[PDB]
């Protein structure tokens, strides 16, 4: 292992092998600032940027002053491994620059408890994919049967759509029940009212670094250049809004109403150590999505639901971020093959995440087979979609020896709609 | 009139003033703008001129990079802000007209001038609302019969664009490549699309936000409205059709977008306001308004290849082709609690008329490459050739004035 001058628990989720980037404030200083999260502290880099004298950051400090990472994140690969460099030399347990300079290191350092966490960028537009294979298999057959499941294209390409970026929240925000249209009985006029189909659907998410020039599409073998870090996510749907607006342009207000990420960006660095060889896909993709580059994670994913009467959490979903079947390569390759123009801060989903067991399907829409099976909430009590006042977190960890790289929480609640 | 000599065709009398983003060889630096004549009024310049209860004490909204912050203001600001321009270019208010000095600093000429996206565009939004439009799709995609589908009388069906790509007029566009599926029976392609289409829109920024879980309800959504621009949403159909079931479309648009820089204001737009286009079945009263908020805007789409001496126009049609109004679409966007902010994006649906002659597509206007279109020197086209430049512009008519919207144009570069 490796260890800090901060004392960090084996299961934390913060070791000196993780070290995420995030937008924090506090009661003693409300502007928004980029910190780095180590044991239960927060390092302020706003603080300690003059430590960074190499020759990626060296001219480019105020990096480490601006109220969101997008700076950060467009610099590239270079700079992000010199600041973790930097980083990991600064934290060690055996480097006394910050150790042991008492002044520095007492306005460096804040408690997580203190801070408030906000959104690590500005996302100029977010994307969701559909890249799990068990997950859009399960939605054919709810839909359209067993034997209609996948669509033609869907072992193709990585299907995706357009997300609305504005309602994408950070971990915490309260999240209120939708009003809209549905058509719960197709002999009658469609209905307006609150949704009754609430649910919530286990992602992960990654960041973009340097962006692509508008009309210049990012080649595969340069995808891994543009991809910064990740979060947890949890794309809030509703299912009834959703069913009867979707064809034929796809979900829009069935989304948008809320979408929660995890605050801390967990950078790729930190992730390597946990790849593992791709998928096989067959049939094989066209030339310009096929890479032999390992870039498949092992991350041990969880989703709790504690009612508001509950003092217990229950686990509904165990599901692992190995089981995707096209890439983040393949979907940031995609996004850009026909010269879209990817920015820094932009957010690419992954999609649902569902393995084969029913123990891993990452929807409530699944996990309660389209509202036909009770989800175990916690004895004498059941789901099938969520209720007001249900709070959903999410968590996500790799599990290394004697040390965990970790997510910290994508949590929020369910408030009761406005009628 | 204005002080400032103004042609009787001009897009730009006392009458329009639309807000733009603009920087010369002399100032890099993206700024503020009104079109007037063939001149543009620097904002930045002026700002101290602004003098009311509503902006003075938030004049720095006119010294910034991009629309937003005005945007954001509302309505008052915004009526204070033509009042006060109208009343400074009819020198009711002298100060600009009698200070040489100032005034040599304030104007500059449109043709020296670069224009600049008006706003950064947080969300764009595309909807679907021309009904001959949606409708000759379905003809089209799925037959008469079931031209329609069963939303589309309900709600104002739209999808999430992508905003990176929304360009200034004048934008080159490249051809994009994609994946396409020419051949039902074997695998799909990797190459140049082959329908690379046009799409004339039009659509409107957004003001002040609504609050996160927060809906706009329909009475107010007249407030958000800022003003329009027109568009042209690029489309590649070959890998449209491909892609789009079941997400919707995605790489098929989002290789490019093009807007006109000028932004008509609302109040600009009003003299030209119709009845609304009656909705059966009636809508949910969510989207019930008796306010009119439908707009007689004359559009043209000319065409021009290489080779070819002269534009041909391909296209003539109206804004008031369209069955849901612009509060309709802004209401329902936030009836889940959706967070409209200011610089938003909500563009019309391709616009047709019920004449041929009107429809807003090529892929309209060829009927999916069936029917040869005329443009002109010999020439005819199924969908855009590399080398093609296409151009949007709009006016309103008035007596004895038009409000025009300047051009909506680009020109498509081979493929990479
Ligand atoms: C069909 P769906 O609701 O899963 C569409 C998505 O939102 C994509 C996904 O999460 O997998
Ligand atoms: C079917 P389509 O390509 O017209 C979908 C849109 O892009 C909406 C529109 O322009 O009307
Ligand atoms: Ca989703
Ligand atoms: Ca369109
Ligand atoms: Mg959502
Ligand atoms: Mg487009
Ligand atoms: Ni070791």
């Amino acid at each position: 292992g490796s260890m800090s001058f901060i004392p960090v628990a084996e299961d934390s989720d913060f070791p000196i092998q993780n070290l995420p980037y995030g937008v924090f404030s506090t009661q003693s200083n409300p502007k928004p600032r980029i910190g780095v999260a180590i044991g239960d502290q927060i390092l302020d880099l706003s603080v300690i940027k003059h430590l960074f004298t190499g020759p990626a950051l060296s001219k480019h400090q105020h990096v480490f002053d601006e109220t969101t990472l997008n700076n950060f994140m467009g610099l590239g690969q270079a700079a992000w491994k010199e600041a973790r460099a930097s980083l990991q030399n600064l934290l060690s347990a055996s480097q006394a620059r910050l150790r042991d300079d008492k002044e520095l290191r007492q306005r460096a350092f804040t408690s997580q408890a203190s801070a408030t966490m906000h959104l690590p960028a500005t996302i100029g537009d977010y994307t969701d994919f559909y890249s799990s294979r068990q997950h859009a298999t399960n939605v054919g057959i709810m839909f359209r049967g067993k034997e209609n499941a996948l669509l033609p294209n869907w072992l193709h390409l990585p299907v995706g759509y357009h997300g609305r970026a504005s309602s994408i929240v950070v971990s915490g925000t309260p999240i209120r029940r939708p009003m809209g249209q549905m058509r719960p009985d197709n002999s009658k006029p469609p209905v307006y009212g609150a949704c009754r189909l609430l649910d919530m659907e286990l992602e992960m998410a990654f960041f973009v670094g340097p962006g692509n020039r508008f009309g210049e599409p990012i080649p595969i073998s340069k995808a891994h250049e543009h991809i910064f870090g990740m979060v947890l996510m949890n794309d809030w749907s509703a299912r009834d809004i959703q069913q009867w607006e979707y064809v034929p342009l796809g979900p829009f207000l069935g989304k948008s109403f809320g979408t929660t990420i995890s605050p801390w960006v967990v950078p790729m660095d930190a992730l390597m150590p946990f790849v593992v060889p791709n998928p096989k896909q067959d049939p094989k993709p066209l030339p310009y999505l096929c890479h032999s580059q390992p870039y498949t994670f092992d991350i041990n994913l969880s989703v709790s639901l504690k009612g508001e009467g509950m003092s217990q959490a229950a686990t509904i979903c165990r599901s692992n971020f190995k089981h995707m079947y096209w890439t983040m390569l393949q979907q940031l390759t995609h996004h850009s093959v026909n010269g879209c123009n990817l920015r820094p801060g932009d957010l690419l989903a992954s999609g649902t995440i569902s393995g084969s067991d029913p123990e891993s399907f990452g929807s409530m829409l699944e996990l309660s087979w389209k509202g036909t099976k009770a989800i175990d909430v916690g004895q004498g009590q059941t789901r099938t979609f969520l209720l007001d006042g249900d709070e959903v977190i999410i968590t996500g960890h790799c599990q290394g020896d004697g040390y965990r790289v970790g997510f910290g929480q994508c949590a929020g609640k369910v408030l009761p709609a406005l009628s």
